[PDB]
């Protein structure tokens, strides 16, 4: 039970539990191709996860056959946001993949997230996010790290994935390979774009810094802190 | 005697040695704003050196009272590239100084550079370069690292500058702190423009790794490696 949906318009619904991997049949987007998912908690454990954003059935990777998704009514998300709403932080400790259409890969949660051996698996991006989305009268209009001092972990299994990667937080301490097609990392506390455009930073009343002991396996590698150990 | 100027037409003149830190009179800069510089042998000790790209007397920094360089027949160059041509590899343990007008400023060995305390001042951009600048026909066309395995190194007292940095060789060691406005470094066998774009990468028979174990005080870094352990 690493992944609890919140019980309200947003949370999705649990479809499966194959070979211990949670499906998540995500909930519909909306009309800017967001399904913006809400948890009470969210933890990925060694058999990992799975986001179905399926619209015929087949195999998945992590839970074999799956079937397609009706909450997508027809049309899969662009991108699959997943926003946990409590105080617990996230733990990563497998692949997340999405089943389905490919597409981009958010979780947030400005609680903290630690990734060990995590992955994601047919996302075109993925990004972690200690910090909040920011809605604007439903629609989504970035990200914000503003007055947050939580932590952004990476541990010694590391993080891999075939598409591009986003590691937003106050700070990062990594230990572990991340492998990836490309890697940015946002430190500080700042108000992004949808995009991972810094559209604002603010000066931490304390230190904020950032500790990457491991290796980065990419070919490109950019690191912008606004407030770095390697 | 660490910077020895090459005897030839790019070979510039050392117009004084104030205090240990030798005082460079760069050569007139070409059409492009180039001054050319080609040396025997290139190395900065604790004393530092200084380019006189100075069209008025006055106080440097590193050396106190300069002149004028009459070489640059009234015009300031835009860029200070600096040239090892013999097998020599170069040795930076001090302060690289441009007197007078700010430039862009580029050190290139293709045999191999250690930075140790070393930096620039009164740059707007400093490179060094483990690789051959390329000219064709007299015009500066960028720079090249293929077929090159040497190793830009830099060691426990670290880089500084207030301008922006580019590093760029085959490979890169770094084990101090890098301060720099942003700092950009590409690795691996590559073809680069003058404004370090690449143009060209090419596969090693050998790996070609490269370690930066030190620290950035940067705002924005890029590592890119064509061919990274932090």
């Amino acid at each position: 039970n690493g992944i609890v949906p919140d019980a309200g318009h947003q949370g999705p619904d649990v479809s499966a539990v194959n070979g211990g991997t949670q499906v998540i049949n995500i909930v519909t987007p909306n009309n800017e191709g967001i399904s913006h998912n809400q948890y009470q908690d969210f933890n990925v454990g060694k058999p990992g996860a799975v986001f179905n954003n399926a619209l015929e059935a087949g195999q998945s990777q992590l839970a074999g056959h799956l079937n397609a998704n009706s909450n997508l009514n027809g049309q899969a998300a662009s991108l699959i946001l997943n926003e946990v709403v409590s105080r617990n932080p996230s733990f990563l400790l497998g692949q997340a993949e999405v089943f389905g259409i490919a597409a981009e890969y958010v979780l947030s949660n400005p609680n903290g997230i630690t990734c060990d051996g995590c992955g994601f698996i047919n996302t075109s991006r993925s990004s972690l996010v200690v910090g909040n989305p920011l809605f604007e009268n439903g629609q989504l209009k970035g990200y914000s790290t503003l007055n947050n001092t939580n932590l952004l972990s990476l541990g010694k299994n590391g993080l891999n994935t075939t598409g591009l990667l986003d590691l937003i937080a106050p700070r990062i301490d990594s230990r572990g390979k991340i492998t990836a097609a490309e890697i940015s990392a946002f430190t500080g506390q700042n108000t992004f774009s949808q995009h991972f455009d810094i559209l604002s930073s603010q000066k931490p009343v304390s230190a904020l810094d950032s500790y990457f002991f491991g290796s980065m396996q990419s070919g490109r590698i950019r690191i912008i802190n606004t407030a770095v150990k390697l």
